[PDB]
């Protein structure tokens, strides 16, 4: 038999009841420059099955406990066995307490320890974060337990189902504020041994998972609101950020969001208070710690004076996402990491619902389609994809756990759950969801538990009828990878499904229990009129008159793309759809106007329609005012720009896009009153942003003029920037492009003195738009100077230069030549050679450029490629694919653009 301390999963012989944890960060280094934290903990646990060994998680902790690493006591009048020895097993991250006798079933024990670890700047466990206020480097102490890092802060049974209550105490400098999951018990008191420190105890948590604990010591201040029901709401940030009002939007939306979810979940917010904190350079983005959610600054803070509308959208949705978890994930927790998709998928879906409550005019629910659905289909339409579900017994190590957090989990998770809610109807979905939350509150679940509760709700009504059980249906979408293309022959109404792969030559080797057949919910509209709903059963082919048309009619499947699939038609039907969009576009829902474009380009890639059919699907856009369909086109064509923008194809492409976008440009010119005032709602602001971007980058003289006027204006009065934050990135870029070193030097100055990251980002990126070789090269010369360009921004800046058709050869030469600086930057901070390689080689699409990539690889003898080693092979393989796609497409595409550019 194997020794349990060499297994990655904990025994089930002992379960925790409750913990006391006292942590003390030392925010002053020890002289060799080491930061530490000290801790003391007691865990009370119950013996379920007799055992002579206590196995608990511990990671990078030194123990200073008197005697062995722990002291062990009986609770009440329980006797305790003597300890034989305590040992640390690093691989499985265990503290192992060998006893001289056995613990007894039904008895409770208390295990006490004293310990310390590094308070490292490593964003893991209890860690430090350094940042600037004026001339002073500030250091705060914060946490990130997700997923398996609670054990790095104190010894604990560190699996999500082993829930317990926690009594947290922080010992901290007396002028700093201490925060945790729960409110403080009362006022802090001086530490007797050194009154320069204070002691803050927090109220007992509810029964909860280790990965959701948080505790923070900082100088941060807050804005506050007390909801009607007494729930205290705070936004925490740097003193200067709070003073500038940058927390106000977050504060504005939080209350409405929490209220939405309490109703949505039919369950009261389970905590006395809600803290949200903006952390500078929090690389994890956001973390849903129960009652103390952490965010990176740019995710939580908003500056009205400098920030675009998309910045506002990012804030409200990120908040909605993390707050969703305060019920789904935190109150009811998935028993194991193999089910992470359900948790993350669920939040990734309802983030739109919660945000929609806060901003009900913005139509935010739509954004899941571009943002998650089409995003994840790009990777789920590969042979190298994977099922949402993973057997629990395959997910053991901290590395395997981390692999759970990917695109499939979040975005497909969101997509399939949204499909589910839609085919059940939302009211039914909510009833099952409430039932599930009430049944399992403060406990753990698998996805089968959710299915079971949804089934209960289905079985309790008569109106919604399904072709099979909730499980059986969802099994098709969760146990196998990928998704079907549904193809309709409208002459007969024959309808088929096959596993959709972008690469029509690809070999799938992952087998499916279902032979890649799905049970598919199919909505459809015929001549602008909703039809009866239809289910494709697990068959390759079927027939229904729902999908059979006359010659003047059209049909269109998957209304609003609720279903996780793409749709192809016979050419006649495609043409009727096209005719419709050409003559009265408003007959077809805006999301579907986008879909037509998204799907057909994917179908063209897969060789299932000709590419010209996809391009025909953009012809209607000259009368399209709305954001989404235009965004579908821009996303689908960016590859065409990337392949062709150095070729004869490019002039007719530009000309075609100029023709298409001119009327939209004109529309907004009037609507915005000569560009003085933005459109009202989000979608229209977005459409305007894209229209100006598209107009300018394609050389519409009117947009070019606008950019010069505004940038000249700004330059004549630097302190009063006349350019609305929504339009900044285009106007900066186009105007630098048009100009010389005057514009360039001016924007360089602004960059150097910018206080706000986002504005710095815009400037950095616009500077790459110059059409002077000498400026781009000089600029390249700065990117490795950490005085002029932050290191974490160097490869980004190089990529932006590479993106400039003129800066392509300059960047490539620069990367080649200074590659001999992996050995400055695999050592001194990561660097992401991987993203740099992809960026600078993205364009490569000929034999000659392939020969160059090869010849550059012949610098294998030493230096190698570091974290970009795999990227470089991807590059050579992507280039081969580009070579092949350009030979197949260049002629057909050139002539289509010539033909349609007037
Ligand atoms: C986990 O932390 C809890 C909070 O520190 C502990 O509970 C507290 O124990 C204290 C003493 O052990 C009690 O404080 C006072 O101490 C005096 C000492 O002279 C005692 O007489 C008193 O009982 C007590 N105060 C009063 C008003 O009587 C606290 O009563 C108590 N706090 C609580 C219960 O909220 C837990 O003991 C500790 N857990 C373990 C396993 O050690
Ligand atoms: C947890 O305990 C670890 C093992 O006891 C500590 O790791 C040791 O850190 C020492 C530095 O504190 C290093 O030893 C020497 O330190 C002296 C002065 O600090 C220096 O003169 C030497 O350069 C250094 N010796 C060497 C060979 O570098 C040890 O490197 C290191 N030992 C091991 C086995 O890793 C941790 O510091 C300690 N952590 C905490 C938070 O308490
Ligand atoms: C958090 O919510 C607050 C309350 O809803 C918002 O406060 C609103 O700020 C608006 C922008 O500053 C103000 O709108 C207009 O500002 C112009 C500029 O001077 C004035 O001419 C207008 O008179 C004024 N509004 C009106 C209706 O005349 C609002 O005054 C103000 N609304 C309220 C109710 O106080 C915050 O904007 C919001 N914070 C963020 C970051 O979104
Ligand atoms: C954490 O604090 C809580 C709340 O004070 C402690 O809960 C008490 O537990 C004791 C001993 O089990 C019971 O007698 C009390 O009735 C509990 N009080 C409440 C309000 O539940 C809990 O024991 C503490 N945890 C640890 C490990 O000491
Ligand atoms: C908390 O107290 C510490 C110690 O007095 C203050 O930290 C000093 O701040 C000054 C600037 O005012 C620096 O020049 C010192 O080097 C700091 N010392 C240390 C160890 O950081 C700190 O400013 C106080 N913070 C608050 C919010 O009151
Ligand atoms: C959970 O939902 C139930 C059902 O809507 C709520 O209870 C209903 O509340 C309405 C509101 O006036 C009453 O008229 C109904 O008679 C109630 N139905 C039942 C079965 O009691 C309940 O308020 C919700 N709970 C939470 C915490 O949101
Ligand atoms: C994981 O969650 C399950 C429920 O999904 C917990 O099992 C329940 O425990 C409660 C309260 O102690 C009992 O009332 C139920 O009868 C149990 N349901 C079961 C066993 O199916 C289980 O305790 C949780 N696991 C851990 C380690 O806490
Ligand atoms: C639509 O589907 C039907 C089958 O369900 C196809 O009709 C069959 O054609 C085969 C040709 O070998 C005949 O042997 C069968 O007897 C036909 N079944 C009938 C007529 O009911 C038809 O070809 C399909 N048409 C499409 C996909 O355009
Ligand atoms: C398709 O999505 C659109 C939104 O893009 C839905 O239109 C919404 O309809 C509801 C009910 O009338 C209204 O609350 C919203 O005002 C509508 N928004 C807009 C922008 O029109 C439409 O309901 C969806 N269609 C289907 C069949 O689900
Ligand atoms: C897939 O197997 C086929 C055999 O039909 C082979 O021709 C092809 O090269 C293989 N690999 C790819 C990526 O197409
Ligand atoms: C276009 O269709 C919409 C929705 O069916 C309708 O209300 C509108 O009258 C139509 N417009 C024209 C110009 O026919
Ligand atoms: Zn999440």
């Amino acid at each position: 038999q194997s020794k349990p301390w060499n297994r990655y999963r904990l025994p089930t012989t002992l379960l925790p009841d409750s913990y006391n944890v006292t942590l003390r960060p030392y925010l002053t280094p020890n002289a060799d420059g080491l930061y530490i934290f000290k801790g003391k903990s007691i865990v009370r646990f119950l013996c379920q099955e007799p055992t002579d060994v206590i196995i608990i998680h511990s990671k990078k902790l030194n123990y200073t406990t008197q005697g062995h690493m722990v002291v062990l006591r009986g609770v009440g009048d329980s006797q305790v066995p003597e300890i034989d020895r305590t040992e640390l097993v690093e691989l499985t991250e265990y503290l192992v307490v060998h006893l001289k006798g056995s613990l007894q079933p039904g008895h409770m024990y208390e295990m006490e320890s004293e310990f310390q670890g590094e308070l490292a700047d490593d964003l893991a466990g209890f860690y430090r974060s350094e940042y600037m206020e004026g001339n002073v480097k500030k250091v705060l102490a914060t946490t990130q337990m997700q997923s398996t890092d609670a054990r790095k802060s104190f010894p604990c049974f560190d699996e999500p189902a082993m829930k317990a209550t926690f009594n947290i105490t922080l010992i901290h400098p007396n002028n700093l504020t201490a925060l945790s999951n729960m409110p403080p018990k009362g006022s802090s008191t001086p530490l007797a041994e050194d009154p320069n420190w204070s002691v803050t105890e927090f109220e007992t948590t509810p029964v909860m998972s280790t990965y959701l604990l948080a505790y923070i010591v900082s100088e941060f201040q807050s804005v506050n609101e007390t909801a009607q029901n007494g729930v205290l709401i705070r936004i925490w940030a740097r003193p200067n950020a709070i003073a500038e009002g940058h927390g106000m939007y977050a504060l504005n939306v939080t209350g409405p969001i929490l209220n939405f979810f309490a109703n949505h979940y039919n369950t009261s917010y389970p905590l006395p208070k809600s803290d949200q904190i903006a952390l500078p350079d929090f690389n994890a983005g956001a973390m849903e710690n129960w009652g103390l959610v952490t965010y990176r600054e740019n995710a939580l803070l908003f500056d009205p004076q400098s920030s675009s509308i998309s910045n506002k959208e990012r804030v409200v949705t990120v908040i909605a996402h993390e707050l969703a978890h305060q019920w789904f994930g935190n109150l009811v927790t998935l028993a194991w990491w193999n089910d992470l998709w359900l948790n993350e998928g669920f939040a990734s879906y309802v983030e739109y619902l919660g945000a929609d409550h806060a901003e009900p005019t913005w139509n935010l629910k739509d954004l899941i389609v571009p943002g998650d659905v089409y995003r994840v289909m790009a990777v789920d339409a590969l042979a190298s994809s994977h099922p949402l579900t993973t057997p629990a017994e395959e997910v053991n190590t901290p590395a395997q756990i981390s692999e759970m957090f990917d695109s499939i989990s979040y975005s497909k998770g969101a997509s399939v759950i949204r499909m589910l809610s839609n085919f059940l109807t939302e009211d039914l979905f909510k009833e099952g969801l409430a039932s599930y939350l009430h049944a399992f509150a403060y406990q753990n679940t698998t996805y089968l538990d959710l299915w079971e509760h949804l089934q209960k709700a289905v079985d309790a009504q008569t109106s919604i009828r399904l072709p099979d059980t909730v499980r059986a249906i969802m099994d098709r979408w969760t146990l196998q990878m990928g998704f079907p293309v549904i193809t309709v022959d409208t002459k007969t109404g024959n309808i088929s499904q096959k596993h959709f792969l972008l690469d029509s030559e690809s070999n799938v080797t992952r087998s499916s229990a279902f032979d890649y057949l799905w049970i598919v919910p199919i909505s459809s509209i015929k001549n602008g009129v909703m039809q009866d709903h239809y289910w494709l059963r697990d068959v390759s082919q079927a027939q229904n008159d729902l999908f059979k048309t006359a010659s003047d009619d059209w049909v269109l499947l998957n209304v609003n793309v609720t279903g996780y699939f793409q749709v192809n038609y016979d050419e006649d039907n495609w043409r009727m759809i096209q005719h419709q969009l050409q003559t009265n576009l408003s007959v077809i829902p805006v999301i579907n106007r986008a879909q037509v474009i998204y799907d057909s380009f994917n179908l063209a890639t897969a060789h299932m329609v000709p590419v010209t059919l996809a391009l025909d699907n953009t012809l209607f856009l000259n009368g399209e005012k709305e954001y989404m369909p235009w965004q579908a086109a821009l996303s689908s064509l960016s590859y065409f720009s990337l392949m062709f923008d150095r070729s004869e194809v490019y002039g007719p492409m530009k000309k075609y896009l100029r023709k298409q976008v001119e009327p939209l440009f004109q529309h907004f010119e009037t609507l915005t009153k000569n560009w003085t005032e933005r459109p009202e709602n989000l979608m229209d602001q977005y459409s305007e942003i894209n229209a100006i971007s598209t107009a300018c980058s394609n050389g519409l003289p009117q947009c070019e003029n606008l950019a010069k006027t505004l940038f000249d204006q700004w330059m004549s009065d630097p302190e009063n920037n006349p350019i609305h934050p929504n339009l900044r990135s285009t106007i900066y870029c186009n105007a630098i492009a048009q100009g010389g070193q005057d514009q360039w030097d001016f924007a360089w100055g602004q960059l150097q003195q910018a206080q706000l990251v986002n504005e710095a980002d815009k400037l950095r990126s616009a500077l790459a738009c110059s059409n002077e070789v000498w400026l781009l090269n000089r600029y390249l010369g700065y990117t490795l100077n950490p005085d002029l360009i932050r290191k974490q921004d160097a490869t980004s800046t190089i990529n932006s230069i590479a993106s400039n058709v003129i800066g392509q050869p300059l960047a490539w030469d620069f990367v080649q030549s200074n590659w001999k600086k992996l050995f400055q930057d695999y050592g001194g901070g990561s660097f992401s050679f991987s993203n740099l390689i992809q960026g600078v080689t993205r364009r490569f699409s000929s034999e000659f450029e392939l020969q160059q990539l090869e010849q550059f690889k012949k610098n294998n003898m030493d230096v190698g490629f570091g974290s970009g080693t795999r990227a470089l092979e991807q590059a050579l393989e992507k280039t081969k694919a580009n070579i092949k796609w350009v030979k197949e497409n260049k002629e057909v595409v050139l002539n289509w653009f010539i033909e349609h550019s007037s």
